[PDB]
C-alpha cells in the first residue's frame, strides 16, 4: 500500500516512509485538528478515543 492517508486531516500523502509520516505529525496542534474530524460524528463529544489512539498508536510510553 504506497502513500498515506491522515483520516484526522482529511488528505492524502504522498510519501508514506518512516520520516514523512512522523513529519506530518511533528506539530502540537495536529492533536486539536483532530477534533475537527470527529467534532460531528454524532452531535455529540467524544475525546477519549483519541488519547487512546494518539498515545497508543506505536512508540509513546
Ligand atoms: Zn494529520
Amino acid at each position: 500500500m504506497p502513500k498515506f492517508y491522515c483520516d484526522y486531516c482529511d488528505t492524502y500523502l504522498t510519501h508514506d516512509s518512516p520520516s514523512v509520516r512522523k513529519t506530518h505529525c511533528s506539530g502540537r496542534k495536529h492533536k486539536e485538528n483532530v477534533k475537527d474530524y470527529y467534532q460531528k460524528w454524532m452531535e455529540e463529544q467524544a475525546q477519549s478515543l483519541i488519547d487512546k489512539t494518539t498515545a497508543a498508536f506505536q512508540q509513546g510510553k
